[PDB]
């Protein structure tokens, strides 16, 4: 009785108007088997025109002989569709439909996602913003005799309303740079999987989100399953040392600690009841707060955690969004877990403090660094272009955030620091770490320009079979290269000036 009139699906562009998902006209062929059944001699030419086996085609028509609508083929070009319609096969009609094509392809596959056969969002932005993008389908009334001769297509019951254009937060230029550099780093280190997230610290915008391995959304016939995984939003891990700047934020906000305060960590181990906290680097006695970060001392961070209490640490981590909902409403996005133990024994206090007491995603870690870089102000995450920036929330006092930024600038720039993360022409800040899932990931989280932050970035490189990945060796060089390129693409003035 009714045949739907598909609506033009809204265009998806990057933030600069570059096309990412385009509704393109296609011609679909359908048939009324009751009418096709009267023209059996035409079937082989029809089957041959559709590149279909004559018998498989005949069986399909015979098996559907009492039906009034079946699809023959979907998604042909207008010219191909016209050519078959030009054979004048009785009971064979055409529907002008729309099919999504993804011009940037594998470069932004997970972020954009894709639609199903019926042009409905199935993954990523296509799904998250399906109501905005879809539009309203039309309706046409088909009236036939008491069998299969089309008596009336009388009218169109309702016209189609097209979907709405959507500009993503993604900057395809930064996305391409991140994609290329993550693939390069994976090949260099013998790694197979990873993610790279770039964020605008002032606006909450996700400027880049790339996952390796990736896939071509235009050709989804039996791909590798690992390729489909949106790692940045789905791979949950214990962030480890990358959350020590948050434990430091709690220490500075407690009123008990100043950056020049000292902690004795010798001999790089600390016994707490039956348990032993151990530092990987064990060449220290007295360290200031910046030194605890540079040497990544678990003993140093744990002693501070015992002094200030785990409640203060848990609260900073919860306030910056670690193990919390992002509010993006992105399909398949995971939350992780930040356990609120209410009362923490010494062992749980220490493990929380050096980041093995919680599980987060790369997106949550990048959002947490954005808050720190944005002078302690958290702006809601956005996968769409943000024109009017929300007020956000002051989650870390501006004083504490500015102090920790300076400590992280020293982690990158000071003697003995993560020098492979330095960005020529700029001052940069960040912290390397080894994530845990035991499966490991090499991490670098940071932001730049260090003295007036604009961009936050997280690099996650998955550690294969055997260890040996140090975040400072593996992920830090990727941060340097992508950050150098992203700041220049954004015309951010160099801050490393005399
Ligand atoms: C945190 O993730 C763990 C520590 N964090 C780091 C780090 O700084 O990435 C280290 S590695 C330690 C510090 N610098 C040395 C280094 O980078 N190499 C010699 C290459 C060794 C620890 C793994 C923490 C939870 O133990």
């Amino acid at each position: 009785r009714h045949i739907a009139i598909p609506a033009h699906r809204g265009l998806i562009t990057d933030r600069n108007g570059e096309p990412l998902a385009v509704s393109t006209p296609v011609t679909t062929l359908w048939a009324n088997p009751k009418e096709l059944m009267t023209a059996k001699e035409r079937w082989p030419q029809l089957a041959a025109a559709l590149g279909q086996d004559t018998k498989l085609f005949a069986d399909r028509i015979e098996q559907n002989a009492e039906r009034e609508f079946i699809y023959l083929v979907r998604g042909l070009t207008p010219e191909q569709g016209e050519g078959v319609i030009a054979l004048k096969v009785p009971g064979v009609y055409s529907i002008e439909e729309f099919r999504r094509f993804y011009p940037a392809g594998e470069v932004v596959a997970h972020a954009v996602g894709f639609t199903d056969v019926d042009d409905r969002g199935r993954e990523g932005i296509e799904l998250a913003f399906d109501e905005w993008l879809a539009g309203v389908p039309g309706k046409r009334q088909v009236l036939k005799d008491r069998r299969g001769r089309v008596i009336k297509d009388v009218q169109v019951t309702k016209n189609a309303k097209p979907g709405k254009t959507l500009a993503l937060s993604i900057d395809l230029r930064l996305q391409y740079l991140a994609h290329r550099e993550l693939r390069n780093a994976l090949l260099e280190n013998g790694a197979k999987a990873g993610s790279l997230v770039i964020m605008d610290v002032k606006t909450g915008e996700i400027l880049a989100m790339t996952n390796q391995p990736t896939y071509n959304p235009n050709n989804r016939r039996n791909l590798q399953p690992a390729a489909m995984r949106n790692r940045a939003m789905i791979d949950v891990f214990e962030p480890g040392s990358t959350v020590k700047p948050f434990s430091m934020s709690a220490a500075l906000a407690s009123g008990r600690w100043k950056p020049s305060d000292i902690v004795d960590v010798y001999p790089g181990t600390l016994q707490i009841g039956r348990y032993t906290i151990r530092d990987v680097s064990r060449n220290s006695r007295q360290l200031d707060l910046t030194g605890i970060l540079i040497k990544s001392s678990n003993v140093g961070i744990s002693k501070i955690a015992f002094d200030i209490g785990a409640e203060s640490i848990y609260s900073v981590m919860q306030q910056v969004g670690l193990g919390q909902d992002t509010g993006l409403g992105f399909p398949g996005e995971r939350v992780g877990n930040l356990p609120n133990h209410r009362k923490w024994p010494k062992a749980e206090t220490a493990t929380l403090a050096y980041g093995y007491g919680l599980s987060v995603t790369a997106i949550q870690l990048a959002h947490a660094y954005a808050a720190l870089a944005n002078d302690g102000k958290s702006v809601p995450l956005s996968m769409t272009r943000v024109d009017r920036v929300p007020d956000g929330v002051q989650v870390i006092s501006p004083e504490v955030a500015s102090t920790v930024q300076g400590m992280l600038q020293q982690v990158v720039e000071a003697q003995g620091g993560v020098f492979r993360a330095q960005v020529p022409g700029y001052h940069a800040a960040g912290k390397s770490g080894t994530a845990r899932k035991n499966a490991y990931r090499s991490l670098f989280a940071g932001f730049a320009p260090a003295t007036d932050p604009r961009i936050a970035m997280v690099v996650v490189i998955d550690e294969p079979s055997k260890a040996g990945y140090f975040g400072g060796l593996v992920s830090a060089p990727v941060f340097s290269k992508v950050m150098a390129g992203a700041l220049r693409l954004m015309n951010v003035p160099p801050d490393n000036l005399p």
